[PDB]
């Protein structure tokens, strides 16, 4: 449970970085 | 537990690479 919470946080941060890249490319 | 630690490390490295790409695009 704790491990999954941490993994979910890191996936959120990856998604945010990907969206930032998309905004940059646009 | 050991497996999750390794997976967390690889997710960190993926996030770092994504941030490097974002810095490059900017």
């Amino acid at each position: 449970a704790l491990d999954f919470v941490q993994q979910f946080a890191r996936m959120k941060e990856q998604l945010d970085t990907a969206k930032d890249q998309l905004a940059e490319a646009q």
